[PDB]
């Protein structure tokens, strides 16, 4: 077939843990001692616009956290909040190693500051190009227009790309766009799916 000329990366349960998921908020919020009914409520409606860059973190603590008198700081819980990232070894190591031959980028969900806090902390940015987070972009996964616009911005054909996401849902979309695209299981899976076209 064509040869690959860029990979895109999803960071979140590929290269790192997820930044601000499920569980994750689940532990924050019993360790700040929230209501987690109310947190989870105000949570739902204000994070996709926070992910899109369209509204501020403080404006979002301020709607999910600090809409009531509290014994700690918007600082406190942000340090907390970005703690929750981790490194995901196997697969950061992999990813490291084809950054020497292939051109790679992101394209990922997450709001700003723990998008940047990610990349900083993990050097990311040494084996990724470009970052095409939604909240630089204002549109978001799974969205086909955030695949077109990665490409575009890329300028690759959609046959020349591979998208690496751990959602299926993200996968799915990727390929009816055009692009490759595999599910990442494992280091050692997602290395063997990438030599199969051609990206070793
Ligand atoms: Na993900």
């Amino acid at each position: 077939g064509m040869t690959i000329k860029a990979l895109f990366w999803d960071i979140g349960g590929v290269l790192l843990t997820n930044g601000w998921d499920r569980e994750q908020r689940a532990d924050v919020a019993q360790r700040f001692g929230l209501d987690t009914d109310d947190f989870t409520e105000r949570h739902r409606l204000a994070a996709p616009e926070l992910e899109l860059g369209r509204m501020t973190l403080a404006e979002y603590l301020e709607q999910v956290v600090f809409y009531q008198p509290r014994d700690f700081t918007p600082e406190d819980f942000r340090a907390v909040m970005e703690e929750q990232s981790q490194p995901r070894p196997e697969v950061l190591a992999l990813a490291r190693d084809l950054g020497q031959r292939y051109r790679m980028y992101s394209l990922n969900n997450e709001g700003r500051d723990l998008n940047e806090y990610r990349i900083r902390t993990f050097g990311l940015g040494e084996f990724l190009l470009a970052f095409f987070t939604s909240s630089a972009l204002g549109v978001m996964k799974p969205n086909p227009a955030m695949y077109r616009l990665g490409l575009t911005l890329a300028q690759v054909r959609p046959e020349e790309a591979v998208m690496v996401d751990d959602r299926l849902q993200n996968v799915q979309a990727a390929r009816a766009v055009g692009m490759h695209a595999v599910q990442c299981v494992d280091a050692a899976q997602l290395r063997e799916e990438l030599a199969a076209l051609g990206v070793r």
